[PDB]
């Protein structure tokens, strides 16, 4: 029938039909999205999965080593035909979560796809031992301000109904609440699933830079609450370097970009947990963070303090104020000694990357409609850059919201 | 077998393989062009398409003359059993012309779908008849900087070797040549074509303002050359309302966008030769044809007369200068009385039409790369909008480059 349809601004959705009559930039599409299930993959469609991945991860050494290939395969096939699926050697788990990154469409920081930290946590069994493991993740990401690149991966998805997962968007995230003013204290984002959190004894601090709780779920189990160790989250205050009055606005974001809720597949096999993290850059905290009317909104504030004209659109005052505000956060970075890049020089590290890439193997997966920033279109260089944008394997899926899903 | 891929700001194409290895952004896609032919449309295409397009029309009144509607019906299928093919009556030509513009997912103005003057070319047989109908089109919409919109439709396609057209991106627009420098003066876009107006005969005046003639082609025949009254060509110089160092920058720009080279396709037919007209949005100057690398590129010289840290990409500084160079164009367009609108108040005004559109007839074809500006991406609502982008009839085609098929 029709075609559901959302802004993200408004929440407001809408149902297309003139589609139908149609002649010869989804956010969460299904085709992107890998969801749950009651019973273990069959075996005729595992088998070539794994077969094709085993003969990429052979395929991509420079002097191959033809009888482990063989051999691989060998013990590959017996181990499906023998337990049902397959685990994964330590030095494919690896490759698997290089070449996912490499393979996400939507990610600007792929140049960086070979520098990442793994950290196998396949024989976890127990919610308290992933909350150990997401601790030491965040310790090593953050690394003082200077943030490494890392990736948690936990036991792979079997019948589908020992799922192991978090349920948080990611690791470190503020929270926000529907306060009695009408209005909307912390991160409108969260206020869906702070509200969870809630559901399941969190104590709302009520602010608007409170770190939630790790929310986890191991082994198919209900999901257990899990307080952030606030020695471990790093965070930036906000301090612009001319107007001495921006930190009057008590502004501050977390230092550590790390995503939770994805999946990996690999090999026919699914990991629906495998938290990771890059480092930021300063656009998504600046721009989107601070300056989303679905988020903390900032800008009319910081406007006012600027003494523009506010209520005239065409002053053009909101490309002056977004300006400073990113000015702002880069500088509280380098101040700080905390990771960051620029959206510019974002820019052009990723052309260098897909230009490696189509010399490399003939293609980069690669979704404009993410890849270019959210101010300063035009002005990049991937504005300019036709591309195509493909799913391959491995890859990172999203996933359907774990309360939409699991039985308590 | 591969696929062609462009980066329109260095011109550097790439060949992308990996693709083939998928699993389960383009400017001119074949599927947004309508090419040339050899033959007459075919009958048995032709009637129903005419017959849907006539039941269009009568189905978009608010009480139905459903007599006048089963006669045109009989009088549309007459003709063209008769004739082999059908001319639209003024009053289809002018719902044709506005349900095309209705149509174009491209196009941000939308919301004035309805407001659109019709200029009835049909008749039309030499060029200098094509280039009196051009020139009076230009100085209505051009109303001494009273912008109104306007459309020049000519006789239709017939058998496909008797086409008129306009060999010209845009009406009005300016020339670039490859002066000896190792540089480029005027508009690097019309590179190419200039150097064509010179094989025509052309005078190359060699500046950076250069209004480049009509290269007219009327009932197939070779396309005169027409140069315009430059009583005609309105334009805006370029100053800042601040940094008076802004007029030393010698800018201006032409003040009527008319896009010149595109088809429309109505009820089967096809018309090779269109034009049209809105007014400009700031950032279409501002943003693009002054700071692409492939165009005016100002950025740099704007910049350093800023006293920016113009070699540390961090600096932001981009951000700055862009802002201002879009002020300056906006302040010249206001002072100068010449119609214009900025993106900020054209996204709000955009968002009103989409939800019109929904109310209306449920839907909105509308392609999120294209109507998402060039500065400022986050901070318009159309980004924060999920849309989609499908072609309805009728609907302004692309058509192969002139050169590339006529025979002189
Ligand atoms: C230099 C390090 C990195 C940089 C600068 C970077 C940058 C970014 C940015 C700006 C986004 C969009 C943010 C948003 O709108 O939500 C993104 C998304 C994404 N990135 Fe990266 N990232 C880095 C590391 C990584 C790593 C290590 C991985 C995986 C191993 C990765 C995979 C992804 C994926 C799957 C998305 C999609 C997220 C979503 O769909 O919401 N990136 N990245
Ligand atoms: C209020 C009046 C208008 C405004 C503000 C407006 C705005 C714009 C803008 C900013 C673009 C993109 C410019 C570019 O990147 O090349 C565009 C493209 C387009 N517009 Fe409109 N326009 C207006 C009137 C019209 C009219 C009267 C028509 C047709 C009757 C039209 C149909 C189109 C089409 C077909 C394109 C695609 C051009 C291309 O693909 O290169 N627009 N418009
Ligand atoms: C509706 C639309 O697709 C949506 O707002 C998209 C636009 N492009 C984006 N690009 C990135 N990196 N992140 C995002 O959240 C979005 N949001
Ligand atoms: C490669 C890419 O599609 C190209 O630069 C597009 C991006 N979106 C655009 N949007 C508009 N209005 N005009 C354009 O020329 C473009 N260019
Ligand atoms: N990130
Ligand atoms: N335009």
């Amino acid at each position: 029938q029709y075609v559901r349809i959302k802004n993200w601004g408004s929440g407001e959705i809408l149902h297309d039909t003139l589609h139908h009559k149609a002649t010869s930039s989804i956010m969460n599409p299904k085709s992107l999205t890998r969801g749950p299930r009651d019973k273990p993959t069959p075996l005729e469609e595992l088998l070539p999965h794994a077969i094709e991945f085993i003969n990429q991860y052979y395929g991509s050494f420079k002097e191959a080593k033809i009888e482990e290939h063989l051999a691989r395969l060998e013990a590959v096939t017996k181990e499906i035909e023998t337990t049902g699926t397959y685990q994964l050697t330590l030095d494919e788990l690896i490759f698997a979560t290089k070449m996912a990154h490499r393979n996400a469409p939507r990610c600007i920081g792929r140049i960086q796809w070979s520098n990442l930290q793994v950290f196998d946590a396949r024989n976890c069994s127990t919610a308290q031992e992933m909350f150990q493991h997401i601790c030491r993740h965040i310790l090593y990401a953050t690394n003082n301000g200077n943030i490494r690149s890392a990736i948690t991966v936990f036991p792979q998805r079997s019948d589908g109904k020992h799922d192991f997962r978090l349920w948080n968007s990611q690791l470190i995230r503020y929270a926000g609440y529907q306060m009695p003013d009408g209005t909307i204290r912390g991160d409108a984002a969260t206020l869906e699933f702070t509200q969870l959190c809630i559901d399941l004894g969190w104590k709302p601090r009520y602010g608007r830079f409170d770190v939630l709780p790790l929310v986890l779920q191991a082994d198919g189990q209900d999901p257990e609450v899990f307080e952030i160790p606030p020695d471990l989250v790093l965070e930036v205050t906000m301090e612009h370097p001319k107007y001495e009055w921006f930190q009057e606005l008590g502004l501050k974001w977390y230092a550590l970009p790390a995503v939770a809720n994805m999946l990996l597949e690999v090999g026919g096999l699914e990991f629906p947990a495998c938290p990771f993290n890059g480092w930021y850059m300063g656009t998504e905290i600046g721009v989107r963070d601070f300056c989303d009317t679905q988020r903390y909104n900032i800008l009319e504030e910081v406007g006012r303090r600027m003494g523009l004209e506010t209520h005239t659109l065409a002053s053009l005052w909101k490309d002056r104020a977004v300006t400073e505000i990113n000015v702002a956060v880069l500088h509280s970075f380098q101040k700080q000694n905390v990771t960051i890049m620029d959206h510019h020089t974002a820019s052009e590290s990723f052309m260098k990357h897909m230009q490696n890439e189509y010399r490399a193997r003939g293609g980069c997966p690669a979704d404009w409609i993410w890849l270019v920033p959210p101010v300063s279109g035009s002005i990049t260089p991937v504005f300019h850059q036709e591309m195509l944008n493909y799913v391959l394997s491995p890859f990172y899926y999203y996933q359907i919201e774990p309360w939409k899903t699991h039985i308590w």
